[PDB]
């Protein structure tokens, strides 16, 4: 009876967070949490290979088509979601609505307010997470890559967008300084989510935006 | 240079959409205009096969996903409706957002404004005609379909959601008695889209909802 907590990871490019999100359903589970890793998009579905296409360049899609299939992508999973959580799995998940609209609210002609809609009303996150991190410190971490999106110009855009979004006081909002070791940034998160596990046991699961 | 209209025709089931909307296309062109028909669904791309899938009842789709997938669907046909109107040729519509947001908006705790906010911005029509038929005529012109939403119950329940929005005074609304004989249908349809077509090229081309 007592809930799972939802747990999403949000950050700058390669700040950390499939590297983190893995860590951390690694370790809840070593110390006795029913804890299980979801990620967005989801390219496994039939809209997730659509998206998958699309990020890869292999083929175009719309702007507007292309937002509506990423929040689609989220709401296919809401059954899967409201079950786990219900059942005691904490869900740990590597990206969220918030890179839905910070990603597409990049583009020229894009408002806050038309980006959110879609997704108004998902399972609200009990915790956000944002990894931070300097750019200087990023570019040491790789060169950027050949999917779309992958350009300083654009994520900077991306990012602009991501800073309105934590304005946003209805939700639960934690900066992580993801410029430390692979274990001190992973330290640091796990400790904010056990602390997020025991109390989401006591609200009832939220709408996002709504 | 002188603009296309873009048409929709809406209405209950059975009214005739897809009749009409064949026959004005046809008469346009034979009295000198440069008219396509267009619909909604458009089953023909991988959105729309989802769609398809979906209506015949051979595949499952969670209700938002499905109406953000109906929006998409719209909004990839987007450059090639402007760039039709643009190049002065009418499009006439069998269904759009309208039935979007009625289909929708008549399943359980799915509000108007939220159905609504996919298709804002959308290409907004010059005319929106309606279809209406009472329910004993309806019956007389066949029975029921075996697609999903073919049913007395829900078709009542979308009825009242396309009488909200019909109160939308943003938008030309013209109610159409398809009570009447086919031909006697198409000849107060085509008058009011001549109407409509010399009237367009004077004002540009509206955001839906916006
Ligand atoms: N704290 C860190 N310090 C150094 N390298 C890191 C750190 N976190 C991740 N990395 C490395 O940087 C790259 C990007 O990590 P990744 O988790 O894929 O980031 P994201 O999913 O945010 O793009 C990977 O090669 C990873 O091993
Ligand atoms: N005015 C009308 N009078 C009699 N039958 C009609 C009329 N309009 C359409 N029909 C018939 O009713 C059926 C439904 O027409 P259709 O155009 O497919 O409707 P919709 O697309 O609105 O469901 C078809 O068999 C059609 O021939
Ligand atoms: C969830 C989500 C991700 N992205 C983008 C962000 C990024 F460029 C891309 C691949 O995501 P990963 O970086 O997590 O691989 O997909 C979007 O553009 N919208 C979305 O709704
Ligand atoms: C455009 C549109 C149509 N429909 C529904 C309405 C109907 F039951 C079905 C097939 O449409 P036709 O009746 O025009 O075949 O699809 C929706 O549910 N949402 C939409 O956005
Ligand atoms: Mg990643
Ligand atoms: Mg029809
Ligand atoms: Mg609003």
């Amino acid at each position: 009876a007592r809930r799972g907590a939802l747990i999403v990871l949000e950050g700058v490019d390669r700040a950390g967070k499939s590297t983190q999100s893995r860590k951390l359903v690694e370790a809840l589970c070593a110390a006795g949490h029913r804890a299980e890793l979801l990620r967005f998009p989801e390219r496994s579905t039939e809209i997730g290979k659509l998206l998958s296409s699309y990020l890869q360049k292999k083929s175009d899609v719309e702007d507007h088509s292309v937002h509506l299939l990423f929040s689609a992508n989220r709401w296919e999973q809401v059954p899967l979601i409201k079950e786990k959580l219900s059942q005691g799995v904490t869900l740990v998940v590597d990206r969220y609505a918030f890179s839905g609209v910070a990603f597409t609210g990049a583009k020229e002609n894009f408002s806050l307010d038309w980006c959110k809609q879609p997704d108004v009303g998902l399972p609200k996150p009990d915790l956000v997470l944002f990894l931070q991190l300097q750019l200087a410190d990023a570019a040491k971490r790789g060169a950027f890559g050949h999917e779309r999106y992958e350009n300083g110009a654009f994520q900077e855009r991306a990012l602009r967008c991501f800073h309105q979004l934590m304005k946003d006081t209805t939700l639960n909002w934690k900066m992580v300084d993801a410029s430390k070791s692979i274990e001190a940034v992973h330290e640091d998160i796990r400790v904010l989510s056990e602390d997020a596990i025991a109390t989401a046991t006591e609200k009832p699961l939220g709408e996002l935006w709504k």
